[PDB]
């Protein structure tokens, strides 16, 4: 069993689009980030970073005590490692996938998510830094978009945790004056997972 | 063979870092970023996301071609995993590990990085900004003292690619208007790596 420490927004949706993927049983923990409930001294000390996504394995491998983790990206790899899925251990492949991830979680959310601070959360508006990180957002998809048009994924010929870290931030597109269009690959690849039907089930379950 | 497509950088110095540490024989190719040499075609080839650090492998384990690897933290779990160095294959050392890693990667070195940007960089003085990314250095500090006040390292008992992610980052904290002694975790944890033999190959170069 699982416990996936939640709250509706592309790093939580990682997770789910991971475990409905992988079929894996799992409870959806609502953590309300809205009213500081990432600061309660219990979630804490599974997330010191007071941040969601975290879990707890209650069936680790080793067999031993509840296992936590917190960052989405280790907690994808995590799971890919545990269950033999959406990670090849073929080391072209693997290494690409790798490659993909962290560029996610270092380049990806980090600039799309000032991108949304600025211009929807800061109470005031600031020019040169909605700027600053709307050419970097393009900069992103543009990418983005370059590799996907060379791969149908992004680690390879097979879906994996690359993709999964990536499609909840690109399908927060509408929130960054994005025009999704503009890179053809990128919309063909969100449209793709979408339709994937862990996705929806995903989707359904944020509810 | 190992090169190494390198900037004296906080992101370049994880992996002189490593390879130091694992003593890897490796070639080092400077990148001017100064005068645009992340986007020179040949490079952008083997880093389409024009930056460094990147590496190329020319023994792989696989026997075949050339393998080439952008992101440091991709680079770090590479050739932790090709020599069996500085990562755990225990499940519960190896998880904390990667967790600290990540974190590196999508909150230290991204938010310190703008921190640099709006304090040093920016051709405008936006107090805002400057405050936002003070408060949240201020905050990823307060969240790395508390595990080392916890560990003797991120992942355990042992130096790995966690430490070698952060440290040269925090190594910047002059720049960051950080105050490392209100941190006395990661003070002595940043005096310890830097009295390390590698450290001072590494940045020695
Ligand atoms: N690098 C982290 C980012 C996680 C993150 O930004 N979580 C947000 C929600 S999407 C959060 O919990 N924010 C709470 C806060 O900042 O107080 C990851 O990939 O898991
Ligand atoms: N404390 C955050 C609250 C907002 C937040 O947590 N945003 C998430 C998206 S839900 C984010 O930007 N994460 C960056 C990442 O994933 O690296 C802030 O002021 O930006
Ligand atoms: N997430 C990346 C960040 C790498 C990065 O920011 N590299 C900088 C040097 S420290 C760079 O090459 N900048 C060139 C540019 O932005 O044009 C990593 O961990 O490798
Ligand atoms: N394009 C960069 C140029 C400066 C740069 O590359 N900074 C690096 C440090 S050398 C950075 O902040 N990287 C963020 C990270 O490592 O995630 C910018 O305008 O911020």
């Amino acid at each position: 069993m699982i416990d996936l420490y939640f709250a509706p927004t592309p790093n939580g949706h990682k997770i789910t689009l991971f475990l409905e993927e992988a079929g894996l049983d799992y409870r959806l923990i609502k953590v309300d980030l809205g009213k500081g409930g990432q600061f309660r001294p219990e979630f804490l000390l599974i997330s010191p970073n007071n941040k969601i996504p975290a879990i707890v394995d209650h069936s680790p491998a080793d067999g031993g005590e509840p296992l936590s983790l917190f960052e989405s990206g280790a907690i994808l790899l995590y799971l890919a490692e545990k269950t033999g899925l959406f990670l090849s251990h073929e080391t072209r492949e693997r290494a690409a996938t790798l490659q993909w991830l962290f560029w996610q979680v270092g380049g990806l959310g980090p600039m799309l998510g000032q991108n949304h601070h600025f211009n929807h959360a800061a109470p005031q508006t600031i020019p040169y830094a909605i700027e600053r990180y709307q050419v970097e957002t393009q900069r992103l998809y543009h990418v983005l978009n370059k590799r996907l048009e060379n791969s149908p994924w992004l680690g390879g010929e097979n879906y994996s945790i690359a993709d999964i870290a990536c499609w909840p931030w690109v399908n927060a597109w509408t929130r960054q004056r994005i025009d999704l269009a503009m890179y053809p690959a990128v919309k063909n690849w969100h449209e793709r997972i979408r339709s994937r039907p862990a996705t929806g089930q995903a989707l359904l379950k944020a509810q």
